[PDB]
């Protein structure tokens, strides 16, 4: 009733990477290593790098799923709020209830789990372009952390799983997410709180 969040590099040495975008007022997505937390604006591009030490088999896929971080909410499905699920902002592929979308990948598949009712989005795992050492997926988060009737100020984690063609686990990584109006200021504030 609760997906695992344990970091697991697996046989291929799977792990995530993030750009260094800074904390300027104007930044739209920024990652804090000290907090293991991504701060982003609503529906803006969030680049997430995928790194491996060795090449996984054809048919490997990469899935993203959100869960609530606090244990007393972790059995509740993370979904879009009653306003955003009805705002008709579909991209033609993502169900309107799903918080996490993949941008610019026509092979993305969206799952409503028939047993847990949790949402996820999965894409085929492709090698880097020539000249690149990693692959990048572009995610969008489609509600604010503050949305009433949805996340309602509760922190979430995103769990990224590397899976075989049957859906079996090959690797796992995760990060906290805050979707907010001013990610640069919020990252600075939370990093200073941590240091204090
Ligand atoms: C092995 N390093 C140095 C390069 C590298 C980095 C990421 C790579 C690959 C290769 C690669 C090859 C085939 C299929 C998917 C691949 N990916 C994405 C994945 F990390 F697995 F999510
Ligand atoms: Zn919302």
């Amino acid at each position: 009733s609760v997906p695992s969040q344990k970091t697991y590099q697996g046989s291929y040495g799977f792990r995530l990477g993030f750009l260094h975008s800074g904390t300027a007022k104007s930044v739209t997505c920024t990652y804090s290593p000290a907090l293991n937390k991504l701060f982003c604006q609503l529906a803006k591009t969030c680049p997430v790098q995928l790194w491996v030490d060795s090449t996984p088999p054809p048919g490997t896929r990469v899935r993203a799923m959100a869960i609530y971080k606090q244990s007393q909410h972790m059995t509740e499905v993370v979904r879009r709020c009653p306003h955003h699920e009805r705002c008709s902002d579909s991209d033609g592929l993502a169900p309107p209830q799903h918080l996490i979308r993949v941008e610019g990948n026509l092979r993305a598949e969206y799952l409503d789990d028939r047993n847990t009712f949790r949402h996820s989005v999965v894409v085929p795992c492709e090698p880097p372009e020539v000249g690149s050492d990693c692959t990048t997926i572009h995610y969008n988060y489609m509600c604010y952390s503050s949305c009433m009737g949805g996340m309602n100020r509760r922190p979430i984690l995103t769990i990224i799983t590397l899976e075989d063609s049957s859906g079996n686990l090959l690797g796992r990584d995760s990060f906290e997410v805050r979707v907010c109006a001013c990610p640069g200021r919020d990252r600075r504030t939370e990093e200073e709180n941590l240091r204090k």
